[PDB]
RNA sequence: ACUCUGGUUUCUCUUCAGAUCGCAUAAAUCUUUCGCCUUUUACUAAAGAUUUCCGUGGAGAGGAACAACUCUGAGUCUU
């Protein structure tokens, strides 16, 4: 999903500010999503590794 | 310048509260709008309606201190 948009965009992204932190807004809930089927209770300082 | 006029304080009970009950100020629940959002129990902060709580006034009632004289106005108040 996350290709498709900014590979159709590609150049609208950067102007609508509101987008930015509507993709960093959802990756958050993705990667907390992953760390919940991980562990119940959410970590504190998880790693981007 | 006169006779009668009956106190104040305090402890409880029962009710009504308009009023800054309160020249002070919390909490809970619910309903919406949000901010976190990841699940309640806690929350972000505005609104609306409620409940509880800390206190309050007025009135009535019942005991105690009070012990009552008299304050006091009523008046023919007097030379």
């Amino acid at each position: 999903a996350l290709i498709g948009l900014m590979t159709y965009f590609r150049e609208a992204v950067v102007n609508t500010q509101e987008l930015l932190d509507l993709l960093v807004k959802c990756e958050n809930k993705i990667q907390t999503r992953i760390k919940i089927g991980l562990n119940s209770k959410m970590p504190s300082r998880f790693p981007p590794v």
